[PDB]
């Protein structure tokens, strides 16, 4: 696998030991061959688990999720998918790694798709080797792959709102359940319903992931309500998965706004990853998987693939050349390589709106391409009346950095800035000039 000009897909089933058994062997071989190597983790939680599996080996952890004193003689670097793409975008010189290892290579966030495109392009050029580790490679149509022990798969109607009757099987269970919901807001209603009935519930989402995941290991719980983020290597000591089989899909309409469409069916890769949380212990057969709908290829036309093209168009590779998306996921977006290429000053604004501003990629691109500087927030208030952001069914208001109270009405509307209370609170601080 470690020979140049080769990309290998390590597609072992969930729980087969890709992270704890295969990864340390590959690292030992890479160090013996003096291959300058990068290990890419999807989240800070997986980075911590990788440190346990690689304990003792000389690895330089480029993450604050690991508290290790680096000796300075490491030729292997470990960092998150987003950090790799972020350093590629920034003026910082990233080493031209001989070997690129991506764990949970199925991750569909824009920076993971961009990282796969960059790496696969370097392999196609004959400059590097790569290993993509996932049970569900791009293009998988199998939602029920192999497991360490047999799983009872049951198609059932799954609640997406609070209920007063009709779902006795949900609460008549003495084990621990992991329940995947389409959104944070949907999760809140189900958690409140379960809490009212006496269940101990923990909720997980992209922003709260590191802090709340720790509660799954330090206390007893009956339910974990989570969004699709728990598909990326999160492990639980549970005996049942409840899966709505639904997700939200960011969609760009007429090239001028982003809406959160659905809930709609998840892909086969997502369903297999959600099911994959259980059936992991060969000594405990009969873990249950209750699913509430079918699968469909809802990644076609999903805004994340367009956003990955915006990132890749602004990453230097060689002179004018631009990295393509990883071939099995390249038809998910209709886009011309280089169409989002920005000039030096606008590119720097694009990077800062993402790194410091925390804006979605599509929204950061609209602002930077319009020639607006990072600190200029006039655009947050001069959009049309239909772009008015609502809070508690009434227009959201902020005090501008000038001291004036104005209705939040962005020139470009991206639904992700107000998808929940936490997102809208952060966007109000941005519009106010607080970061």
């Amino acid at each position: 696998m470690l020979k140049k000009k080769q990309l290998t897909v390590l597609d072992l089933h969930p729980g087969a030991g890709k992270t704890r058994r295969v990864l340390p062997e590959i690292v030992r071989e890479a160090i013996k061959k003096r291959l300058r190597t990068v290990i890419l983790a999807p989240t800070r939680v997986v980075a911590a688990e990788m440190e346990e599996a690689l304990r003792g080996l000389p690895v330089r952890y480029m993450t604050t999720a690991v508290n290790v004193t680096h000796s300075g003689t490491e030729i292997v670097d470990l960092m998150c998918h987003a950090t790799f793409t972020s350093r590629l975008l920034q003026p910082i010189r990233v080493p031209n790694y001989n070997l690129n290892i991506m764990d949970e290579a199925h991750f569909t966030d824009p920076s993971s798709i961009a990282a796969r495109g960059y790496i696969s392009t370097r392999v196609e050029m004959g400059e590097a080797a790569a290993i993509f580790m996932t049970a569900t490679p791009p293009g998988t149509r199998d939602a029920f792959p192999d497991s360490n022990s047999p799983i009872m798969d049951t198609e059932v109607e799954v609640p997406e709102r609070a209920w007063s009757s009709g779902f006795d099987w949900v609460t008549d269970h003495s084990g621990k359940t992991v329940w995947f919901v389409p959104s944070v807001r949907n999760g809140n209603e189900i958690a409140a319903c379960l809490t009212k009935a006496g269940k101990r519930v923990i909720q997980l989402s992209r922003k709260t992931f590191e802090t709340e995941f720790q509660k799954t290991k330090n206390q007893e719980w009956d339910f974990v309500i989570t969004t699709d983020i728990s598909e990326m290597g999160a492990n639980f000591k549970a005996d049942r998965v409840i899966d709505s089989r639904r997700c939200l899909k960011p969609v760009i309409l007429d090239g001028e706004r982003v809406i959160l469409a659905g809930p709609m069916p998840v892909t086969h890769a997502s369903a297999a990853q959600r099911r994959g949380r259980i059936g992991r212990n060969p000594n405990k057969p009969g873990d249950e998987y209750m699913y509430g709908g079918g699968c469909a290829e809802t990644d076609e036309g999903h805004a994340h693939w367009l956003e990955a093209r915006m990132l890749l168009d602004n990453i230097y590779l060689q002179d004018g050349l631009i990295a393509s998306l990883y071939r099995p996921e390249a038809d998910k977006v209709a886009a011309i390589e280089g169409e989002f290429k920005l000039r030096t000053e606008q590119r720097k604004t694009f990077v800062e709106l993402m790194k410091r501003g925390d804006l979605p990629v599509w929204l950061a691109y609209q602002v930077a391409s319009a020639g607006i500087t990072y600190t200029d927030r006039r655009w947050c208030f001069d959009g049309t009346t239909n772009n008015t952001i609502m809070e508690d069914s009434v227009p959201a208001e902020v005090w501008t950095k000038y001291g004036e109270k104005r209705v939040l009405k962005p020139r470009w509307m991206d639904a992700r800035v107000c998808s929940d209370h936490a997102a809208l609170k952060s966007f109000k601080e941005f519009a106010a000039g607080k970061r």
